[PDB]
């Protein structure tokens, strides 16, 4: 309405800073991508003595190619000729600026990036993960931040501006305190007695877990007739928890009557909603029911607003595409289902379509739309969604995240070694030898195996590390007191990881070297790293910060464990081991035997004419309650959330083969966990960590934290440089012509004309395009020319206007370096055009980017892109700190992956390039899934238990007997590495929006 659209218009003013420099971020990248891997991602895998491609490891699209030492190969046989069509329905290449936009659109809303990074450094090098690295900092965390930094400021200016009975009676009326704690023991043994359905219990089991419900149901009919004895029914009522224990104890009651085995397995778990009781004692239980209630109370209006917003969404699209998605299905339909997975032909599957939207992933449904029906109406209703989609959503987050949180000889002889520990050589000493075993536990990789020295080397430097360190903690222990030194943190995980050096290193020499004990225990060394954040002053605030709020993390940790509990039951309740299906796995792709062939265990067992028909279950299901948390949260997280959506609709019974869409109404449980376990979880962590900051620095003195001492002053001298001081310049100086010059130049013509060149520069180097025409390539490549003439000439002539000791006036040192910068590109490129041309191709196209200074300039015009990037440089240092310790933590798991999984099936998700290897490409891996993405990929390959998945016959790896995975291990490092990262990131998102509160 008329009321809605000045609200947009009020909003667009309010974002309109933050639009153009997400507009003009995205267009320099584009630019820099345009000209850097223009044709690069068509280099699909073709044979030589002819026209057909040969497929990845179980997938459908060709293999990718590169020429760069550090690019994806090639199997023998096959040659890396370019190729007319992209990986991806011939839409992920940004040659063209249109595909450069999408694809850095894609990069900044982290939707599927994985795809893109690992085809861009399969056919460019693996040496351009730094623009992704760049892009990923720079605008993925960065213009999010503002985005909603800007809502933010908009709801806060929105809000500115706006007898046997009497007997019976008596032993009643006791109510004793204890009768409500007996209740809560028996709430809690109840859950724990619940918690041990598993798919292949025992008859017995099953016979004990039923006569203890039957048990626990009497029990609470028993109580429940008691109250209603113990006081009159009229005053029962209006009592909400009284009210819903009764209806809760009805449904059990109800449910024990049916004589179907509960064949509702939902009712059957309707009990497990007694917990909430529980919130009683515990206050964050309280808060979460309350962040859920205002969400359904006082805030119901903003979630009728998105409900609304989505089930429009989703029936316009299904009423637009669902004829043409039914007709040409067999476009996107898999080579064997015959059918695609999600369509907009129901409504049932365009709501779930826009909810996949809403959840953060837009591309795959995208490509699906515009390769089956017409572009623009995919073009808009994808977009469209998106912003408007999440848009809402965000205000959501917020609007309940402030609601819910607004309201003698031994002297002298300890003396010697303190002053020698004191020395500040011996400190930058140790400092530097930490630096070094740092590095050193860099290079112990699959590969070492390979170069006898290098190892040898190794090992005796860890050796003599050990050593030293020894003697350090000596003369530590002679001059500090025994107490004094036990009473400090530090020491102690410097104690914890010598000791671990210490016994590792004595179990080398001695016998039981080889036990899985002992084989973790020198696992372990990889947090030999982790001694650098006591030395560092950031890393030693930011890790003061963050212990500052363990508490905090704690109670809501719990809570939210407590709520994926409840979830996980309800799980396995309903799909106890029906995650199993027969396959067909006779050369790497398998497919389900069709229900013809196969229908059940016996007919997997009987049609096994071949030797192909295996049947084996999901990699993550829901047999235990372990797994049920596992798949719980990778449903949380994201990722891996389909290949269990498939499996949970397509079960049907216990030893049966799955079938298309049986179950199609089981996808209703994945929608509630999310709306319930995965957005109401995270507005309870968010207000719990910014209310804990809230007052921790209030306590501190509101000084700003995360920065050391020394870089406090430093920063106050730069915001000091941020101040306004200007000085008037002196007209016609020295000679009259001097004089001429200037006095034209400083008319507000200049600026302009400037300006309008740098515009008309960038509208003539992103026309280019990969398959543009020599003719076009000739005028281009002149107009270019003439470009640098004139700002070469029209910045030499104010230069003389100004003399030559102007440098220090401005920002016009910048102008010079670029001019500069783009004469040393134009004839560096003359030279080698002609002579030595010999060289790399790459370089060309390396160089050519030394352009982006003329872009780059734009900034000095652009008041609101100047404020933020001033924004940016002063919490820089702040950032510093939380990178440093990131790059840290990143080390550490770096390191574990590299000793724990160099031998593994290359599945989906790790493959040549991003396997744990090489140092590097586990480095590569890690920054990947430090953003949550492709992190259940990496972890499938892991979850592989013996034939026919992995194969623990093969020779290699001792350790497990073949290429087979480790899900002890690699459950933990996965589960830590996406929880520890999320809490570092967090701190550094409210590092920056604290910084650009000020
Ligand atoms: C799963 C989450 C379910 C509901 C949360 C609250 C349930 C608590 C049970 C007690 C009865 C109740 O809730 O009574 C109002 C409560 C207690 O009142 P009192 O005893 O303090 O007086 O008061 C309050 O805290 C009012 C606010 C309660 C929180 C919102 C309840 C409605 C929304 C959530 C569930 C919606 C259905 C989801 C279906 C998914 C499939
Ligand atoms: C909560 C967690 C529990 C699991 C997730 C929720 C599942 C709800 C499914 C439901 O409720 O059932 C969906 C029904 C399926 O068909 P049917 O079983 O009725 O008949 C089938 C034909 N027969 C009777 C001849 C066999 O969908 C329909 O038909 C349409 C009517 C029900 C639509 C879904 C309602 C529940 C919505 C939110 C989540 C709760
Ligand atoms: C990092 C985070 C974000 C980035 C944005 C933050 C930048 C901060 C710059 C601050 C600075 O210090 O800047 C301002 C100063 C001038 O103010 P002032 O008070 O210091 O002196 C004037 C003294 N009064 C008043 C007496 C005349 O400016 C100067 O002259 C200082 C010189 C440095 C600034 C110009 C940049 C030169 C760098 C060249 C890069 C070339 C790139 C080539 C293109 C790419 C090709 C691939
Ligand atoms: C509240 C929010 C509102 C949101 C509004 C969003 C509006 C977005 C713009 C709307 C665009 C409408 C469709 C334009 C394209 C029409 C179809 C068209 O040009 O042909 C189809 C094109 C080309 O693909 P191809 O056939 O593989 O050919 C590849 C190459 N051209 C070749 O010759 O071999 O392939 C395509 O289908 C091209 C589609 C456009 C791609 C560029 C999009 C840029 C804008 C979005 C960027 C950020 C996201
Ligand atoms: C907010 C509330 C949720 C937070 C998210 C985490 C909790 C829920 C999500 C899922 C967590 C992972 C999960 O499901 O448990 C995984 C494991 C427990 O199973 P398992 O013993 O490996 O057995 C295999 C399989 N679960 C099975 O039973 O069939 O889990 C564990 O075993 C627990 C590990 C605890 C932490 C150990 C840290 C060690 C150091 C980590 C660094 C080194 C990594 C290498
Ligand atoms: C798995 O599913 C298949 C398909 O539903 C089941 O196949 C059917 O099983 C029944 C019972 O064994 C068979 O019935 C008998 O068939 C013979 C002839 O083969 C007939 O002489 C008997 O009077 C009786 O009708 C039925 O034929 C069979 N159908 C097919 C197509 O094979 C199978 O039993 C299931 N396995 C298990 C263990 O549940
Ligand atoms: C922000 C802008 C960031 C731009 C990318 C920053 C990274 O650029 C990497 C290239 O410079 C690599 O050097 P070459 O082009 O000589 O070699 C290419 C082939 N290999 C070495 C990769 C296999
Ligand atoms: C909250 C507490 C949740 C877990 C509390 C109970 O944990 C154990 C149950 O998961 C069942 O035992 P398992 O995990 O060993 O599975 C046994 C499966 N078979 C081999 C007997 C079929
Ligand atoms: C705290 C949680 C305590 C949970 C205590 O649960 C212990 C067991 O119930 C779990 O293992 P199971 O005995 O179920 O595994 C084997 C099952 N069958 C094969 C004997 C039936
Ligand atoms: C402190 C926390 C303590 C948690 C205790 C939870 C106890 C939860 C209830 O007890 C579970 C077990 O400790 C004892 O029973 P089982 O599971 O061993 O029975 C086995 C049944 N079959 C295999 C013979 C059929
Ligand atoms: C090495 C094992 C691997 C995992 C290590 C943990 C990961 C690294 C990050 C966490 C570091 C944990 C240790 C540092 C905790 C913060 C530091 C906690 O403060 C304790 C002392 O450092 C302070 O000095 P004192 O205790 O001697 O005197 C003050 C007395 N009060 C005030 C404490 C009572
Ligand atoms: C009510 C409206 C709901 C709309 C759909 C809301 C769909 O989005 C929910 C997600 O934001 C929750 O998961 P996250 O993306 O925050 O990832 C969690 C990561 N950790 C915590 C597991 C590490
Ligand atoms: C810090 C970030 C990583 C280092 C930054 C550089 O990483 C990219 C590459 O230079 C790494 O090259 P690699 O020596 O790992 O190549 C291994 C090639 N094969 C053996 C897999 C085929
Ligand atoms: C596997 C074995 C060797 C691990 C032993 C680790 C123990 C001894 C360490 C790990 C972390 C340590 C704590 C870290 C921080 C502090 C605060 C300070 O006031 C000293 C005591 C106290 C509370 C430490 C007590 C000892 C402690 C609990
Ligand atoms: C200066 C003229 C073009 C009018 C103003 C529009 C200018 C600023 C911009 C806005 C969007 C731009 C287009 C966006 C994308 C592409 C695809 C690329 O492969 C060739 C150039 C082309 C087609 C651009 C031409 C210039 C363009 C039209
Ligand atoms: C409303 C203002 C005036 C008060 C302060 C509120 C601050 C602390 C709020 C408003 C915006 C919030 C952010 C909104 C979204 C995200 C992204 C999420 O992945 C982690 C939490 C994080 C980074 C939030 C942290 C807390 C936050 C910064």
């Amino acid at each position: 309405l008329k009321v809605i659209v000045g609200a947009l218009i009020h909003s667009v003013k309010k974002l309109a800073d933050v639009t153009i420099l997400t507009i003009f971020c995205l267009s320099v990248f584009a630019l820099v991508g345009l000209q850097l891997f223009k044709g690069n991602l068509k280099n699909k895998c073709v044979k030589n003595d002819p026209d057909i491609y040969i497929n990845k490891r179980g997938t459908s699209d060709p293999l990718l190619c590169g020429n760069g030492s550090d690019s994806g190969h090639c199997p023998d046989g096959y040659i890396c000729l370019k190729t007319s069509d992209n990986p991806d329905f011939n839409y992920t290449s940004f040659d063209s600026f249109a595909w450069a936009f999408l694809s850095l659109f894609r990069l900044m809303t982290q939707d599927s990036w994985e795809r893109l990074y690992q085809q861009t450094l399969r056919t460019s090098g693996k040496i351009y993960m730094i623009f992704f690295v760049l892009v990923i900092f720079l605008g993925s965390f960065y213009l999010v931040n503002l985005i909603l930094a800007v809502v933010t400021m908009a709801y806060e200016e929105q809000n500115q501006a706006t007898w046997v009975k009497l007997k019976t009676i008596l032993f009643g009326l006791v109510t004793d305190p204890f009768a409500e704690l007996t209740i809560t023991l028996c709430i809690v043994v109840n859950t724990i007695f619940m918690a041990m359905e598993h798919h292949g219990m025992s008859p017995t089991f099953e016979a004990m877990l039923q006569i203890g419900n039957i048990v626990f149901t009497i029990f609470f009919t028993a109580e429940m007739v008691f109250k209603i004895i113990a006081f009159d029914p009229y005053y029962y009522f209006q009592k909400k928890w009284n009210i819903f224990d009764c209806i809760i104890v009805t449904v059990s009651l109800l449910e024990l009557g049916v004589a179907k085995k509960g064949s509702l397995s939902v009712l059957r778990s309707f009990r497990l909603l007694r917990v909430f009781k529980l919130a009683k004692s515990w206050p964050t239980l309280n808060t979460l029911i309350k962040i859920i209630g205002n969400s359904v109370g006082a805030l119901g209006n903003l979630t009728i607003i998105l409900a609304i917003i989505v089930f429009v969404f989703a029936l316009v699209g299904k009423q637009l595409l669902g004829e043409n998605y039914r007709n040409n299905r067999k476009n996107i339909s898999a080579p064997h289902e015959d059918w695609p997975r999600w369509h907009m032909h129901d409504f049932f599957h365009s709501f779930l379509i826009v909810f996949r939207i809403l959840c953060g992933e837009w591309i795959e449904n995208m490509w699906a739309c515009m390769e089956v029906g017409q572009k623009s109406i995919c073009l808009i209703l994808f977009l469209t969604v998106m912003v408007l989609g999440n848009l809402v959503v965000l205000n959501l987050f917020i609007a309940l995240l402030l609601n819910s949180f607004s309201a003698d000889v031994g002297w002298q002889v300890r003396k010697t070694c303190y002053r020698i520990v004191e020395h500040s050589w011996f400190e930058s000493f140790i400092i530097f030898m930490i630096l070094l075993s740092s590095g050193s536990l860099a290079f112990e990789d699959y590969y070492l195996d390979q170069k006898p020295t290098v190892k040898a080397l190794l090992e005796y430097t860890d050796r003599v590390f050990t050593f030293i360190f020894v003697f350090e903690m000596l003369l530590k222990w002679v001059a500090y007191g025994f107490k004094k030194y036990f009473t400090n943190a530090w020491c102690w995980l410097d104690f914890l990881i010598v000791n671990i050096s210490l016994i590792s290193l004595t179990a080398k020499i001695l016998e039981y070297s080889e036990v899985a004990p002992i084989k973790a225990l020198r696992t372990l060394r990889a947090l030999r790293p982790l001694r650098a954040l006591s030395r560092f002053e950031g890393m030693r605030v930011v890790v003061d910060a963050l212990v500052g709020a363990i508490p905090s993390i704690m109670n809501v940790l719990l809570v939210c464990l407590i709520f994926w509990l409840i979830f996980s039951i309800m799980g396995v309740n309903l799909f106890a081991g029906k995650f199993w299906r027969c396959i067909n796995y006779t050369d790497g792709e398998f497919s389900l035997v069709p229900l013809s062939i196969v229908n059940n265990k016996s007919d997997c067992k009987i049609q096994n004419s071949t030797g192909s028909f295996f049947w084996v279950n999901v990699k993550v299901n829901f047999d235990n309650v372990a797994m049920g948390y596992l798949a719980l949260l990778q449903v949380a997280t994201f990722k891996g959330w389909m290949d269990i959506m498939y499996a949970a609709v397509d079960s049907r019974e216990v030893n049966m083969q799955p079938k298309w869409e049986d179950n199609v109404y089981m996808y209703l449980y994945f929608v509630i966990f999310i709306i319930f376990g995965g957005f109401f979880t995270l507005n309870l962590f968010v207000g719990v960590i910014i209310d804990n900051f809230n007052q921790q620095k209030k306590k501190l003195g509101g000084q700003d934290i995360f920065m050391t001492e020394e870089q406090k002053k430093y920063y106050n001298a730069m915001k000091k440089l941020g101040s306004k001081k200007p000085q008037k310049p002196i007209p016609r100086p020295l000679n009259k012509f001097q004089g001429f010059v200037f006095d034209i130049v400083t008319r507000q013509a200049f600026d302009i004309t400037i300006m309008v060149l740098i515009c008309l520069n960038m509208i003539t180097m992103m026309v280019e395009t990969d398959d543009q025409s020599e003719e076009k390539t000739k005028i281009l490549g002149k107009i270019n020319q003439f470009f640098v003439a004139v700002f070469t000439g029209e910045c030499v002539m104010k230069m003389f206007a100004l003399r030559q000791y102007y440098f220090t006036n401005g920002w016009n040192v910048f102008d010079f370096i670029v001019v500069v910068l783009s004469i040393a590109s134009l004839i560096f490129s003359a030279i080698l055009k002609s002579l030595q041309s010999y060289f790399s191709p790459t370089l060309f196209r390396v160089i050519r980017l030394a352009r982006i200074g003329r872009i780059l300039r734009l900034i000095r015009a652009a008041k609101g892109i100047r404020t933020l990037l001033f924004a940016l440089m002063m919490s820089l240092p702040a950032l510093f700190n939380i990178g440093l310790l990131l790059f840290l933590v990143m080390f550490i798991y770096s390191i574990f992956g590299m000793s724990s999984f160099p031998h593994v099936r290359w599945e989906a998700g790790i493959d040549d390039m991003f396997n744990f290897q090489t140092f590097a490409n586990s480095m590569l891996c890690l920054f990947q899934i430090t953003t949550s993405a492709g992190w259940d990929g990496l972890l499938s390959p892991i979850l592989n238990t013996g034939p026919p998945y992995c194969d623990p016959n093969l020779p290699n790896s001792n350790g497990t007997r073949g290429d087979c995975g480790s899900p002890a291990v690699g459950i933990i490092f996965f589960t830590t590495y996406i929880i520890i990262s999320f809490l570092i990131v967090v701190n550094m998102y409210i590092a920056v929006i604290l910084e650009n509160f000020n």
